[PDB]
């Protein structure tokens, strides 16, 4: 009955996976995180979750203790044991209990954690710009799918008080970054750009979709925007596991257009739809 | 005998103190928290701790579920439960658990969890020789990205100038700020002297410390020059003094900076006096356990 937790190897049920509040991704949000769906029995775009899992980790200096191969192999046990074909998974390296203070030398034993739920529209997001900047990438840099995601619930508190479904962050430096949990592409006369990932973060749905684009030659650019660009813009849509393409039809309570989803947006959620029913790692297998 | 951990009101032995994993605390680092320390059978500034801890979670919008005062009772409730006269107290309010995602008006019930541990001096036998501070190249969080006011659940920032200062031969790392100020410690606020004068930034880039409020009231009545002033590069490596201070650590001298000799290489003589009118700050004040 009770869906199961991977708790470094053991399945533990979901209301008794809990972790010692010693642990450092809970007194510090010192670890990292991926998001992964499932579609039908398959999990899309497995390797590359697994792939930045494995960078983030590096760029905080943690070891996950088992190798890439593992990792996949625990991925699909998870949703295996579970019985799931629709799913969102989620993994979680931490650093593992140590002393109080901040030292992860003290810290001998990562804990390996991954979550598994069962899992757009034709009306679009209303965003709204918010006035929390993204973290800087040089102080905590955001491309790093860290359990610090205050930065991005202090957006999203604000998107909840200022009419939004989601929030809009800008760079220190003005340029766009991204949504609090996905990335932003907006079309403008035919042409598409998206913010280069240095600011934000590098999505897999956001790289997906940079293939699709290419595929259907609609010109495409990788350039910093800012909110001149925001405004004007002919369709705006964002990115992420959970979102897919989501489009957005209004800009700071301005219409997108005419506030449907544009043309570019719906060629290109159709065609990640395709992607997601042909292609993924089968389950079981 | 085993350590009692409070959670929700429940006192739970060290080892079975858990948080489930869907708690935003560990999805998203969704709380904040507090350092305070109980000397002989007293808790220094348990008061200032808590209005601390209940403007940090008014900053992120998160309602603690207890009064202020039945905070400071659950803190004097859980040492007395220990039997301690001695500790180092981290109190913990977290967003609870939710949706998976990250929006918080989803997340009900606020989670409550008080830890109280013996733990010695950050530093810890250091406070004689001093400490090797390192300027690292990662810069402190922005006021307007991530406050560094808050003491939060978010401390990746802090850790990875921790990392830096492992790697490259320092007991601490020192932030500055984008602006180039300097900002402070990775976990704690940062003093220099010069010439007889004491200089400390203002809080707004780093965090408003308890103990550094506690050093300011000891400038003042030590009738010391002071100045909370920015500064830059320049003013930390001409020095003749260095401190940080914090909780855990108390005041410690830094007597290195990026390998260059603070001064004499030893404690300096504004640092030493401040040391000891602390440690007696630390023997009178304090709310009574028992
Ligand atoms: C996960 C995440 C994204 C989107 O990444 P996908 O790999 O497309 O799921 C974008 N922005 C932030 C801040 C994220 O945490
Ligand atoms: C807790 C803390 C300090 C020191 O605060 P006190 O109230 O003196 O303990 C300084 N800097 C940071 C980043 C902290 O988290
Ligand atoms: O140890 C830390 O995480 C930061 C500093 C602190 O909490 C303290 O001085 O008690």
């Amino acid at each position: 009955s009770e869906l199961l937790v991977y708790m470094n190897g053991e399945f533990v049920p979901e209301s008794q996976a809990k972790v010692s509040v010693f642990d450092h991704g809970f007194l510090y949000g010192d670890g990292v995180f991926e998001g992964i769906r499932a579609y039908n029995g398959k999990v899309f775009k497995l390797y590359e979750h697994i792939d930045r899992l494995y960078d983030c980790a590096r760029v905080i200096d943690l070891k996950i203790p088992l190798s890439k191969e593992e990792f996949a192999e625990a991925i699909l046990e998870t949703l295996r044991r579970n019985n799931l074909r629709d799913a969102y998974i989620r993994p979680i390296v931490t650093r593992g209990a140590g002393d109080l203070g901040l030292d992860p030398r003290k810290c001998p034993s990562p804990n390996v954690i991954i979550i598994t739920k069962p899992w757009l529209y034709e009306k679009g997001l209303k965003a709204i710009t918010v006035a929390i900047r993204r973290n800087a990438i040089d102080s905590l840099p955001p491309n790093i799918k860290s359990l610090n995601y205050l930065n991005n619930i202090l957006a999203k508190i604000e998107a909840n008080a200022k009419g939004g479904d989601e929030a809009i962050f800008l760079d220190h430096n003005g340029y766009i970054s991204e949504g609090s949990g996905d990335n932003i592409f907006i079309v403008k006369n035919g042409t598409i750009t998206t913010p280069p990932t240095l600011n934000n973060l590098k999505g897999i749905t956001r790289q997906v979709v940079i293939e699709l684009i290419n595929e259907l030659e609609i010109p495409f650019r990788e350039a910093n925007i800012g909110l001149f660009d925001l405004y004007s813009a002919d369709e705006i849509f964002v990115t992420g596991t959970a979102a897919e393409i989501a489009p957005v039809t209004y800009i700071d309570g301005r219409t997108v257009g005419n506030g449907k989803p544009g043309k570019v947006t719906k060629m290109l959620m159709e065609k990640f739809r395709e992607r997601t029913e042909n292609e993924g790692v089968e389950i079981y297998r």
